[PDB]
């Protein structure tokens, strides 16, 4: 199993070198989306957390499409917002409840070392 910890200083750089088999391996959830907040990676954590099937997500747009109780100011808001920015790194409690039990997890946004794309990183607490 991928051993870095939720939450670490150096994240983004801990997941550069990881493929998607990679992200597998780790510890809580992992979601990787454009500037548009579509999903160009998902872990299997995540998809144990939310009922998702990893693969088939891949494409759909987070906010819109596959996650529609994060479009809110709160989640989405903050988002849009470090993406304008050109910064993100923000942790906060949430619940996930569209078509599932209700699900209360920690979240972790912060802006990849690439390019533009973001990180959604997801525990259970």
């Amino acid at each position: 199993m991928e051993h870095v910890a939720f939450g670490s200083e150096d994240i983004e750089n801990t997941l550069a070198k990881m493929d998607d088999g990679q992200l597998d391996g780790l510890a809580f959830g992992a979601i990787q989306l454009d500037g548009d907040g579509n999903i160009l990676q998902y872990n299997a954590a995540e998809g144990d957390i939310t009922g998702r099937d990893p693969k088939q997500v891949i494409g759909k747009n987070f906010f819109k499409d596959v996650a529609p109780c994060t479009d809110s100011p709160e989640f989405y808001g903050k988002f849009k917002e470090g993406v304008a920015s050109g910064n993100l790194n923000t942790m906060f409690e949430y619940t996930f409840d569209y078509q599932m039990t209700p699900t209360k997890v920690k979240v972790h946004m912060k802006k990849a070392l690439s390019g533009d794309s973001y990180w959604v990183f997801v525990k259970r607490v």
